[PDB]
């Protein structure tokens, strides 16, 4: 059937019976009245019921070792579904196949029942989760700290072209793979004030809200190691949140717990976009002081909550503890780590320290300001006045040693100051964390190269030791196994299966390059995978779109800096061309554009409505027949993703130079067959030096260039006089071609494309149709075009996230991967 | 061991292997982390998986066979711990206290872990939970249909004497009992406005809540029979409670979803007292929508949703569905069940109400006019329009027939209208049960003649046809087997077993009043449930008391008419005749008093107070000694009276004559070995009529002295002047002797004792003290105080809840009770 595991004779009959187990006992329904959902569940719990063997092991072993452990704090965790991943990870795939199928039912129409785990906006997001699959399946202590919230991003509907937001209730129905863990409550603190009493300060009369943990298991891939990735939930405590006295009545106070509990209850929208709002500084704290106190707990027990040099000395955290900031939003965790040990642990500033900073690392996911946190003094002050006190005082010290280091500086005193001054005081978290951390690193190099040229410039003269790079990667499994099963079964026909947890391997598909039976494979899967594409299309979202044509896709949410708006000039102006010249032959196209906008990003909003209105004229123009499709893919996410990128021919990575830290979605396509369509920024510059320029698509400005338009000043004029197509497209926006009824509908956008252009569309504007020409060129050679795929799939063996996992093990964290299988998940009752 | 079953070999063994199985895999814990709570669970798991092969093949029996349904609509439930009383029912006790003894563990120790399920206030909300294990034990097609409450009622604090009320967070640690049933959401509507259009009426503009249910089995006593318990859950559509759009703020839309699901957040706190919030409104339209639409769903399908007349003929609903109003609480089903057959189904209104009233019956259970529901037209108007308009017409219609009947009777008429008139208008929702119901029924004989001879006598002469009495019961299960199994064996070592479901049969225990062992053993285990008790106190509360002694106790909520202040009055003078002859004889007594106040009566908060300000003074005199202990009992609930019940001697059952409509605590305490000392009020008369006058201790008003004395008109100084025990008492108050820091803090007692006694605590005061004295005395005989006992166990047969639903099926439901055991549970899967 494929390489999805053996379908043994034993394994397939203890399956079906422990499926009907569930079903029975754990579900209470009978095969009479059980619906596809009830037997969705019956499958998923009797495949979790494979793991927790592996769990328990797994978690009982680290407490034996007690090897170094590894925090990987982040507010965001895309994980998507995790059945299908459980069962590849633990070789059970074909066993479930064919023991559900003697069951009478379809595994795969099951698999869609499952729920998106959705708790996360985008790439920064799905990293943390391609992360964690990377330091199970390379047997790291690894635990994933995060929120559970009750409704993650967002499910986009679009009415009337227009997107329409309405709540995830993802838990809605239940989630068997999650596992309460009320015993191991733990309670936060907010408000209150400081008391400076005798020997130390103390946090007084705060308000208390409690974190109850909920563990997921997180399975490595074939190793049978299984790591916890450990979300909190908010919950009011029961005594003063009805026990502060003196009217206000009982009933009242008990409706008024969902205030405290309002803290876990949804995810902030925003993707590169810092919003200043009580709510979410709230959960920064939360995650980050319920983190804090559980890793603590950790430590105290490991080898020395038994003997060691006996004294609780926190010399040796460092070595047993090391905490990776994903962004700045867990960045309270280096002032919190500090209040611990100097006022509760009652460790001298300086010891407490040199601990802190040798636990704590940063990594920067962009540079673009208005995607930087600058938290107001007014609101630390009140919600956490020991915090503020904290920060100060790293501060204070801290400029002391740039004082020393550059005698007489005064400006660069106050552009590295934590603390910025002005209209109201902020304090600028991205600078704390770099003093705070021993190690700061950019997601792709040319990023990486960005924050030491620019935006830490001060900071990388001062300790340049401190600056790294770890480029970003995407786990194989999910983004190849899992999504392209055809794909991976022809690579392995001829090179194995090692490659899946070592990609490198796939180099050795370069001498296949001139293979005439892969190259008609290769082919055949990718046509195979765009037939079940297009069905799905009809099947869920119904009206017809052309299987032969070239897919062009651009899929990630809708930003301006993504420039979705550069790929819609591409398409009007084919439209356009057509139009001129009807008989005339052109390679058909389905350009495929999704994407979620932030409910409060009116541009983004303007963008979605924009493309669906360009996808009225075009898709109804009888003249264009099937040669040009316009598509606007809804409720993009994790579980679409893993549809539409098997499925592509073109990938669409068109940034602005210098905007996009690295990118996923790039490297996800590159590995499923798709050729790349882009500009030389994020990681796209090192996936065309590792593929060869020869077989990527590379057109626009290099940073450079936008730096050189800069100094200049960007005139969108000019571009606008200089090329007719453009100033024809620009004149039916502006008249209304595109809006008959609301002539002006797109006012916004000409407006801002002429006048406030952040990321210069017009600029590259010319390049990318000259570059898109020569890809169709390409496409009409489908030999070419596969052994140009071979190339970049050959050669994307870098991209793995296990790769990126090592460097960050080896170079950060001072640890080493293992590819070491755990002894057996075999039952064992101590 | 006991008559807890059989400890069979096979069944020890598979217990244990489950038992495992679930703390592995179910729970995720092994052997060395695993705490009293995961071992709890375990067991709880491995008990639940008995009863869903039963309640599988229970509802698929109603299913095939179609048998008329029972539905018992209540705003409570009053259920307790579920463990022990699962394992009773199933003749698992021993089984399951073998294989954890096996297993090392205290099942004992165990079954304490478990929550309370507090989703009642008191009596009516424990007699609702009676009646379920009644109608599962006759083998009944009830259904019981409620609020699932995520906060019950309050666990009591006492502090500095004074109740502290704190959140009942019951689902904490989750619920192993009950069952998500999320695929059978229904829509529920409030607000919106009603449209005339041509043909009908239409409820338009609604704002929509959903309602989840959640399902818990109700196993019938060792029948094999599994019945349902339906609790709604109040939940928030994704959509309108997000897509209502322009402006308001995506986060504050989602955080403003804890609006729509306040519905289900808590129980009104009240016992016997009305509070008219728009909150307990809407809680009692959702209950009532919600489970009428599951109603109508499951007749649609019977054999109607298959042939039958073919056509959706009503008439054969009465003859299929029963549902049985507990209280005016789910009153507006009435009002709903038109509408949805006059609205919806287009009935006309004449066979719709012929319907309507042949299928719904009332149950009252209190005359105080504080406790009776009138909402304000206002409320009802806002909330529910199309509502009010059918109880104005239902209202038109029905006084239409009074005029017919009593021509020129005017007064008559504005005394029967559902609609009171005055400051503002109101609706008696008792009129409007009684108007269309086809039986009204009280609690107890003397409460139902109360009904007809004063409350609803207008009533009363319209329709004579319509009032019954259906006095209440408690179930031996739960009451007798569970808290007292030493009592239940040695009854079972002379009668058998038989009379567990049957029992009438302790009437052949008469026949054993003069046998030695016998009375050897009722006095052996009575003496043994006194010192576990006198045990837990100091476990769990800790500050000892004298096993000894007479064990006096009054548990039950606190209220005015209940008078627990005619108690007080009692105890103060004991502790003044011991101060003024200490070296005299008395028995030695420790009166228990436990109970709770709702949050917002302040008497009965006062009266806690005196309780403990009571006991401060006599239990740290030593010229007292151990001859008198005044203790409070804490949290009283379910769960803890099941233990002080069972080691209770002297039942203090002294409401005023004609405000307990029949009580239940009462016939607890009768069945369990204890002497009652009352009034003639409640079901107080027909347990003294049952077990003869001189085994009971009557004393004071009966209900005729009572309005003799409101003819003449109760003047409390009366009674001050010439008792002087009495004055002394009440000087005691007013100078601060029971609160020396604020002598005036008791000056609301004794001015309301003197002034506004509703319950003329003062009339009854000589009567009671006498009596009081006369049971001393036959304490002090054992041999005849055991006598006595066994002639009132002997002689409560009548007082369970199978005789009380045995008549509400015959004379009310119009189905016929079964004693036959199901197909046992046998494994199947068809
Ligand atoms: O997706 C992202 N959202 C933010 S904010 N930063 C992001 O992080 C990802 C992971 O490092 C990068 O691949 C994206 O380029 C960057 O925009
Ligand atoms: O306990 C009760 N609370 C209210 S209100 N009415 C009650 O109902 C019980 C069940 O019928 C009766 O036993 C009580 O006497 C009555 O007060
Ligand atoms: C991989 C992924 C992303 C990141 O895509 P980019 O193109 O790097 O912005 C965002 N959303 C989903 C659903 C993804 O799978
Ligand atoms: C039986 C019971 C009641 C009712 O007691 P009465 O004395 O009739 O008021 C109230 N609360 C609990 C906990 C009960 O078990």
């Amino acid at each position: 059937i494929s390489v999805r595991g053996l379908a043994g004779v034993e394994n397939v009959t203890e399956l079906k019976k422990n499926f009907n187990r569930h079903l029975h006992f754990t579900l209470v329904k009978d095969r009479n009245v059980a619906t596809p959902r009830d037997y969705y569940f019956a499958l998923a719990h009797t495949v979790r019921d494979h793991l927790v063997g592996r769990w328990i092991r797994t978690q009982q072993h680290y407490y034996e070792k007690d090897p170094k452990r590894i925090y990987y704090l982040s507010l965001e965790f895309y994980m998507g579904r995790t059945l299908q991943n459980t069962m590849v990870n633990l070789a059970l795939e074909n066993a479930c196949d064919e023991a559900t199928y003697q069951l009478g039912l379809d595994m795969e129409e099951l698999e869609e029942i499952e729920e998106d785990a959705g708790l996360g906006n985008g790439g920064l997001g799905r990293l943390a989760a391609c992360f964690l699959d990377s330091m199970a399946t390379l047997g790291l202590a690894a635990y994933g700290y995060g929120i559970r919230y009750e409704f993650g991003i967002f499910n986009q509907k679009i009415c009337g072209g227009w997107q329409m937001e309405e709540a995830d209730d993802w838990l809605r129905y239940g989630n068997p793979w999650e596992k309460a863990r009320p015993e191991f409550t733990l309670p936060v603190h907010f408000y209150g004030r400081v008391e400076h009493t005798s020997q130390g300060a103390k946090w007084v009369d705060t308000q208390v809200v409690l974190a109850m943990p909920y563990d997921t298991p997180v399975p490595g891939y074939r190793n049978n190691v299984v790591n916890t990735m450990r979300l909190w939930s908010a919950k009011a405590p029961n005594d003063f949140n009805l026990k502060d006295f003196n009217v206000g009545g009982y009933i009242q106070a008990v409706l008024d717990r969902n205030l405290a509990e309002n803290i876990s209850r949804v995810l902030y929208p925003n993707d590169n976009f810092f919003e200043g709002k009580e709510l979410r500084l709230k959960q920064e704290y939360f995650v980050v002081a319920a983190t804090l106190q559980d890793i603590i707990r950790r430590f105290k027990s490991s080898k020395f909550g038994c003997r060691d040099p006996v004294r609780t000395n926190f010399d040796a955290f460092p070595d047993k503890v090391a905490i990776q900031l994903n962004d700045t939003h867990p960045s309270l965790a280096i002032p919190e780590l500090m209040r611990v040990l100097v006022d509760l642990e009652r460790l001298d500033w300086d010891k407490a320290w040199e601990v802190t900073v040798k636990t704590c690392a940063y990594t920067n996911h962009t540079v673009i300001p208005e995607a930087l946190e600058r938290w107001p003094v007014h609101l630390l002050e009140t919600l956490l006045p020991r915090h503020l006190q904290i920060i100060y005082e790293i501060n204070q010290r801290f400029l002391n040693r740039v004082a020393a280091a550059f005698p007489g500086d005064v400006d660069r005193l106050r552009r590295m100051s934590l603390v910025e001054e002005g209209a109201v005081k902020r304090i600028n978290m991205a600078h704390l964390c770099i003093a705070g951390s021993h190690a700061v690193n950019g997601v792709a190099r040319i990023h990486s190269e960005i924050l030491k040229k620019t935006i830490f410039k001060d900071f990388y003269e001062l300790e340049p030791h401190k600056f790294q790079n770890k480029t970003n990667g995407i786990t194989p499994r999910r983004w190849l196994v899992l999504c392209n099963p055809g794909l991976a079964e022809i690579i392995a026909e001829r090179i194995g299966e090692e490659y899946i947890s070592d990609l490198d391997q796939l180099r050795k598909l370069l001498s296949y390059v001139d293979d005439e039976a892969f190259i008609r494979d290769v082919a055949k899967v990718k046509q195979e995978n765009k037939l079940k594409f297009a069905a799905y299309l009809e099947r869920e979202y119904k009206v017809h779109i052309n299987p032969n044509s070239l897919f062009d896709v651009q899929v990630k949410r809708i930003h301006e800096y993504k420039r979705q708006l550069l790929n819609c000039l591409h398409v009007i102006t084919l439209y356009n061309r057509i139009k001129k010249e009807p008989n005339k032959f052109v390679v058909p196209r389905t350009v495929m554009i999704g994407g979620k906008a932030a409910p409060g990003y009116h541009m983004a909003k303007m963008i979605i409505k924009l493309i669906t209105a360009i996808g009225d004229v075009v898709n109804h123009d009888p003249v264009v027949g099937d040669r040009l499709r316009v598509i606007f893919l809804e409720n993009y996410r994790v579980s679409l993703a893993e549809k539409v990128i098997p499925a592509a021919d073109l990938s669409e990575q068109i940034s602005t130079a210098g905007t996009e830290a690295s990118g996923t979605g790039n490297m996800k396509f590159m590995l499923n067959g798709a050729l790349t369509i882009g500009t030389m920024d994020g990681a796209n510059v090192e996936m065309a030096e590792e593929a060869g320029e020869e077989n990527f698509f590379i057109f626009g400005m290099r940073v450079e260039d936008v730096d050189r338009l800069d100094q200049r000043g960007y005139n969108a004029q000019e571009y606008y006089d200089r090329i007719p197509e453009l100033r024809q497209i620009i004149e039916q926006l502006s008249s209304g071609f595109f809006s008959p009824k609301q002539p002006d509908l797109f006012k916004d956008i000409v407006n801002m494309l002429m006048h406030h252009d952040r990321f210069k569309v017009f600029a590259d504007y010319e390049e990318y149709v000259k570059c898109q020409e020569r890809v169709s060129a390409l496409y009409k050679n489908p030999r070419e075009w596969t052994r140009m795929v071979i190339r970049n799939i050959a050669t994307s063996g870098k991209f793995s996230s296990d790769r990126t996992i090592a460097q960050y093990a080896r170079e950060i964290w001072g640890v080493e991967p293992s590819r070491q299988r755990l002894p057996a998940p075999d039952e064992k009752i101590p």
